[PDB]
C-alpha cells in the first residue's frame, strides 16, 4: 500500500534528449529517428517566425547529443515546433506516438537543461490548458509523456511561463494547449476549476489505503451533486465519469453516487483538521487510471 | 518557477533491474557488474536464513534480465541481502556507490515488479527509519537512490511493509534502517517526528516562488524556537541546520531565525484556510539541497 505522485520511468525519454543552440538561445530538443523537434522560438530575432526561419541556414543550428555533434541537413516549421533533419537516426528511438491529451489527464515531465535530464515529475493538464510545472530558464523543449507497455506517447513540449507561475506548451505537432501564443506579449491563464472525477478517484485510493473517515450513507443524485460542484468551482460530473469510476466502486463496494455524497460533505464542511492520503486538501491530479495503475501494480517495458 | 516533488531521472537504474525467482517467490534484483543483489527472504522456507541458504543451489535461482537468462555461478549472504554471482557483467552498469543515508534525507524510488520498472517517486527517510512509500506485493528488491552528476548512490533496498502502511528496508550492504528485522513477526514503526530543517527549506522555496503571506518581523532565538518545536513534535533545530540554510537565507534575504519565527506562528495559528506551494500542510520531505537543486536547475548525466 501507500499512495504517491508517481511518474513513469524516464529512461526511454532520456535517450531522446539533445541540446539545440542557435544564435544565443540554448534549449532542449527531442531526437526521434532522424528528426530533432524543438520550440520554434529558438530561431534568432513580437516575432514573425516565417520571416525569421527563411533567413536561417542549416549550419546555424548546433545540435549536441551528449558529446557527439549532430549535423543538421534540413529544417522546417510545423505550427510552433521546429523539425531539424539530422544525418543520424537516434539508435535509442523508442516505439512512440504523438498524442494530444485532454484537460484532466496526467503525464510525466522530464525536466531538462542543456539537453541533460534534471528530474522527473507527474502533473495534470488543467481545465484551463495550463500545467503547474517546475521549469526554469533553459527548460524549453522538455517533454511530457505517458508510457503504455513499451510505447512512449509524447503529449507535451514546454514553451513558456505565464505570470501566475504556471506553464504553457504544445503537443508534439506544435499546436498549443489553450489560447496561448509563443510571443512575449501579455497573456494570462484564465480561470481554472477542480477536476471532479479525479478527486473522486483519489477518494477511492484513500479507501483502498485505509482512510475511511469521510465515508457516509448519505447518497445523492448526479443532478444534486452537480449543483454542489458548480458552487465550489468543480467541473460537472458526467455519466461517463460515473462509468469510468465503476471498477474502483466495485473494488471498494462504495457506489459512485455514495462517494459523491462524501465529497459534497467534504466541500461543505472541510476536513476538520484531518488528512486524506497525507494531504489536507482535496487532490485532483490523479486520474482513475492512475489510481488503478498504482493499486494493482501495472508495470512497463 | 514552480515547485514539484521531483525524482531523479531513472534510466541509469532501469538498466540494472532484473527479476529473481526462487521456489515460489519472485522479486526484483539489482544487477551491477557480475553480481545481482536482492532481499535474502527470497530464499525458500520465523526463519533461519543461514539454515535455508546452505540447502540452496545455484540452479535454484532463476535470474531474468528482461528476456535473457542469467546463469548464477555463486551465492552468498551479506546481512539481509543476497549476492548472486552471475556469469555476465551488466554492460549497463553505471558509476555507482553504496551509501547509507540519515533520517531526514531524501531519495528517489524506482518501484519495480517482476524486474520491470513501474514508476518513480521521491521520498524521505523518516526520523523513525521508515519510509512512506508506494509498494505492493512483488515490489521487494526495488531500490532507492540519488544521482550526483553521473554517479548513482544506491541507499535503499525494499523489504517489507509495516502495519501502518509504511515501509522498511536496508542499505545495499543489507543492514536495516531502524529496528526492523526481515521476519513476519509483529513489528511496529515507532513514534515519528517532523523534519524541522526540511520544513524551513520548503518555506524558503515558497518565498523563492512568491508565497510570502506567512512572513513577519517577529524574530526568535534558536533556544526559544526549539521549545516550540518540542511542543509540536518537531525535531530540534541545530546550529548546523541554521548554517545549512545559509544560502537560501542569503538568496531570499530572510534570516534563518526570522523564518523560524514564521514557522512558530504557523505552528501556533495554523494556515487559516491558506496554502503554501499548493499544500495545506507544512511539508517536510524536501531537503535544503532539494530546494537549491530545483531553484537553480542543476542537471545530471
Ligand atoms: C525556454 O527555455 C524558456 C522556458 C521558460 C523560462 C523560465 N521558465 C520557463 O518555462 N521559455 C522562454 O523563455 C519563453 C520564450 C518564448 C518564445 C515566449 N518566454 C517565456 O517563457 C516568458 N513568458 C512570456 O513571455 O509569456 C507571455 C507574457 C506574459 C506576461 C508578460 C509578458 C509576456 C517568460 C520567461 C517571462
Ligand atoms: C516483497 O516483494 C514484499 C513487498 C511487500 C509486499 C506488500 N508490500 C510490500 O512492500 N515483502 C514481503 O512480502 C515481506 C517478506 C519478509 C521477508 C518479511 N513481508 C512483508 O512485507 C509483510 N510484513 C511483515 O511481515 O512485517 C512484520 C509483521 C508486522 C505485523 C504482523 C506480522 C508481521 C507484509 C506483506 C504483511
Amino acid at each position: 500500500s501507500g499512495f504517491r505522485k508517481m511518474a513513469f520511468p524516464s529512461g526511454k525519454v532520456e535517450g531522446c534528449m539533445v541540446q539545440v543552440t542557435c544564435g544565443t538561445t540554448t534549449l532542449n530538443g527531442l531526437w526521434l529517428d532522424d528528426v530533432v523537434y524543438c520550440p520554434r522560438h529558438v530561431i534568432c530575432t513580437n516575432p514573425n517566425y516565417e520571416d525569421l526561419l527563411i533567413r536561417k541556414s542549416n549550419h546555424n543550428f548546433l545540435v549536441q547529443a551528449g558529446n557527439v555533434q549532430l549535423r543538421v541537413i534540413g529544417h522546417s516549421m510545423q505550427n510552433c515546433v521546429l523539425k531539424l533533419k539530422v544525418d543520424t537516426a537516434n539508435p535509442k528511438t523508442p516505439k512512440y506516438k504523438f498524442v494530444r491529451i485532454q484537460p484532466g489527464q496526467t503525464f510525466s515531465v522530464l525536466a531538462c537543461y542543456n539537453g541533460s535530464p534534471s528530474g522527473v515529475y507527474q502533473c495534470a493538464m488543467r481545465p484551463n490548458f495550463t500545467i503547474k510545472g517546475s521549469f526554469l530558464n533553459g527548460s524549453c523543449g522538455s517533454v511530457g509523456f505517458n508510457i503504455d507497455y513499451d510505447c512512449v506517447s509524447f503529449c507535451y513540449m514546454h514553451h513558456m511561463e505565464l505570470p501566475t507561475g504556471v506553464h504553457a506548451g504544445t503537443d508534439l505537432e506544435g499546436n498549443f494547449y489553450g489560447p496561448f501564443v509563443d510571443r512575449q506579449t501579455a497573456q494570462a491563464a484564465g480561470t481554472d476549476t477542480t477536476i471532479t472525477v479525479n478527486v473522486l478517484a483519489w477518494l477511492y485510493a484513500a479507501v483502498i489505503n485505509g482512510d475511511r473517515w469521510f465515508l457516509n450513507r448519505f447518497t445523492t443524485t448526479l443532478n444534486d451533486f452537480n449543483l454542489v460542484a458548480m458552487k465550489y468551482n468543480y467541473e460537472p460530473l458526467t455519466q461517463d465519469h460515473v462509468d469510468i469510476l465503476g471498477p474502483l466502486s466495485a473494488q471498494t463496494g462504495i457506489a459512485v453516487l455514495d462517494m459523491c455524497a462524501s465529497l459534497k460533505e467534504l466541500l461543505q464542511n472541510g476536513m476538520n483538521g484531518r488528512t486524506i492520503l497525507g494531504s489536507a486538501l482535496l487532490e485532483d491530479e490523479f486520474t482513475p487510471f492512475d489510481v488503478v495503475r498504482q493499486c494493482s501494480g501495472v508495470t512497463f517495458q
